[PDB]
């Protein structure tokens, strides 16, 4: 049968969760998402020679520490941790995303990227290699992607879903 992969996106609003999930999914470009869209999203892909499902699940709105969201997160299988290299807020928000998974996975060894977006623009506040530190702390891939230009989007959801077979 056809293996399904449940991936969450997580980051701060704005960074580009939207735009990089439509980006996998419709293979375009969208400037304007509704940032209060919490929606899952499939698309079937070929990953090593394998057909297998995504689907995906782009985060939005405020933060919810209730049983009932903590269980909804506990199914994701994997995650993407996006900031926005033009955005130091973002970045430094990362450790709380990574504890928040931590804490609901009940494990350090959540299937997990980093992702820095929004490398196609000219205003970068957060350093590469200040990002490839943070995720060789946690002991995880780093992508730097563009939504706009497609850079890295492949390589942040097939890493992710590596991740999630090795796990296994
Ligand atoms: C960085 C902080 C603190 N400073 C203000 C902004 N902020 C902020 N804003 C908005 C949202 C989130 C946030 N935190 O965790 C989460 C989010 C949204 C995605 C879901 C997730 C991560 C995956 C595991 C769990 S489990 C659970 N119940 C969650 C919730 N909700 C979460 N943090
Ligand atoms: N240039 C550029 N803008 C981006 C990129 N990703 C997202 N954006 C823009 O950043 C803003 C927020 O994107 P959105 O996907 O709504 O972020 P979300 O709140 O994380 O879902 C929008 O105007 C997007 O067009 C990217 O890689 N490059
Ligand atoms: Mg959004």
């Amino acid at each position: 049968g056809m293996t399904e992969y449940k991936l969450v996106v997580v980051g701060a609003g704005g960074v580009g969760k939207s735009a990089l999930t439509i980006q996998l999914i419709q293979n375009h470009f969208v400037d304007e998402y509704d940032p209060t869209i919490e929606d899952s999203y499939r698309k079937q892909v070929v990953i090593d020679g394998e057909t297998c499902l995504l689907d995906i699940l782009d985060t939005a709105g405020q933060e919810e520490y209730s049983a009932m969201r903590d269980q909804y997160m506990r199914t994701g299988e994997g995650f993407l941790c996006v900031f926005a290299i033009n955005n130091t807020k973002s970045f430094e928000d990362i450790h709380h995303y990574r504890e928040q998974i931590k804490r609901v996975k009940d494990s350090e060894d959540v299937p997990m990227v980093l992702v820095g977006n929004k490398s196609d623009l000219p205003s970068r506040t957060v350093d590469t290699k200040q990002a490839q530190d943070l995720a060789r702390s946690y002991g995880i891939p780093f992508i730097e992607t563009s939504a706009k230009t497609r850079q890295g989007v492949d390589d942040a959801f097939y890493t992710l879903v590596r991740e999630i077979r090795k796990h296994k």
